[PDB]
DNA sequence: CCGACAGCGCATCAGC
DNA sequence: GCTGATGCGC
DNA sequence: GTCGG
């Protein structure tokens, strides 16, 4: 947290372009700046020092020479000032609420929490999910706690079929002493890239995990790819656990290391590594990892054992989930 | 300058 | 109904 | 907003 100050201000502004502005490349351009800088192991002293870094341009390196100088960023300080800004930026805190939905909103007079709940019949399912437990939403899930759920999970499944292979991605896999969620990869050797013996195979585990109280709510769901909310179980005369928003991604079996590999992130880590990967003439999905010819069109799956196999291909030296927090 | 910026699942919609 | 675009999120 | 060619 050597210069807290400076991406904190730095993801403000990301915040900024991505929800009122929608402009994602700005979005992107803020997010890659907070993260070299994150990672820079030494307390930033001038914009100049900044702009060395990769992804750290004149435009920002101004900004952090401002923030330095003055503690503050103008720009910052009006745009918190305007109240079109800030209730479009609320909005988009409620899981389902995007950019576009919340300037909309906003144009019906729709701005505030109580607004929402009087409004509840103009929100989707996913967004009438995500303002039921916005409170819940906002908060950080303990290590202990995900421990506790990757047991249920794990055991849950197992009952259902013991030959499927829960996996628990995302933040946790990466060693994260807390979650935003639980992101669970899942395999089984009916459901492969050149067949699907069983249908329904995500189903069942979403439903022997409703049977069990666990999944409470559901956010989407497709084939392979669940989205939801779940609750620990308390004891007698305890207050209940914060409800917790977890995913089930059913990947094929035989490309599971892509899998893993994508759902352990960090987002911003797959990005650079899916970039790296396109200079050096490959491209890399959760799925494969293909070259590509000498038109650009993707080529055939390359083999893959490992996720070390896919940094061999691009010529990166093996990182492990905990050194992936980009 | 200037095109590129990672890659994709599910929900909802318009047009047919 | 379908396909394709778009919103939203991983 | 940043950057490689
Ligand atoms: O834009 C994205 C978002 C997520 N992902 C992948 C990587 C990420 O680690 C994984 C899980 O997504 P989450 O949004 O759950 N983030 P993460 O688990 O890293 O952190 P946390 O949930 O604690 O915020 O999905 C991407 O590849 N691109
Ligand atoms: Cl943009
Ligand atoms: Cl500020
Ligand atoms: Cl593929
Ligand atoms: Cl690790
Ligand atoms: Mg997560
Ligand atoms: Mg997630
Ligand atoms: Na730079
Ligand atoms: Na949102």
């Amino acid at each position: 947290t050597l210069n807290g100050g400076i991406t904190d201000m730095l993801t403000e502004l990301a915040n900024f372009e991505k929800n009122v502005s929608q402009a994602i490349h700005k979005y992107n351009a803020y997010r890659k700046a907070a993260s070299v800088i994150a990672k820079y192991p030494h307390k930033i002293k001038s914009g100049a020092e900044a702009k060395k870094l990769p992804g750290v341009g004149t435009k920002i390196a101004e900004k952090i020479d401002e923030f330095l100088a003055t503690g503050k960023l103008r720009k910052l300080e009006k745009i918190r000032q305007d109240d079109t800004s800030s209730s479009i930026n609320f909005l988009t805190r409620v899981s389902g609420i995007g950019p576009s939905a919340a300037r909309k909103f906003v144009d019906e007079g729709i701005k505030t929490l109580e607004d929402l709940r009087k409004n509840e019949d103009k929100l989707n399912h996913h967004q009438r999910i995500g303002l039921k437990y916005f409170g819940d939403f906002e908060k950080r899930i303990p290590r202990e706690e995900m421990l506790q759920m990757q047991d249920i999970v794990l055991n849950e499944v197992k009952k259902v079929d013991s030959e499927y292979i829960a996996t628990v991605c995302g933040s946790f896999r990466r060693g994260a002493e807390s979650s935003g969620d639980m992101d669970v990869l899942l395999t089984h050797p009916s459901f492969t890239s050149e067949s699907t013996k069983q249908p329904k195979l995500l189903h069942q585990v979403v439903e022997q995990l409703q049977k069990v109280h666990f999944i409470t709510d559901t956010l989407s769901k497709g084939e392979t790819k669940f989205m939801g909310v779940c609750q620990l179980p308390s004891k007698n005369d305890e207050k209940e656990y914060p409800h917790r928003r977890i995913e089930i991604r059913l990947i094929p079996k035989d490309q599971y290391y892509c899998g893993v590999l994508y759902f352990t992130g960090s987002d911003i880590f797959n990005k650079n590594m899916r970039a790296h990967a396109l200079e050096k003439g490959f491209t890399i999905n959760e799925y494969t990892i293909r070259p590509l010819g000498v038109t650009g069109v993707a080529g055939e799956p390359l083999p893959v054992d490992s996720e070390k196999d896919i940094f061999d291909y691009i010529q990166w030296k093996y990182r492990e989930p905990k050194d992936r927090s980009e």
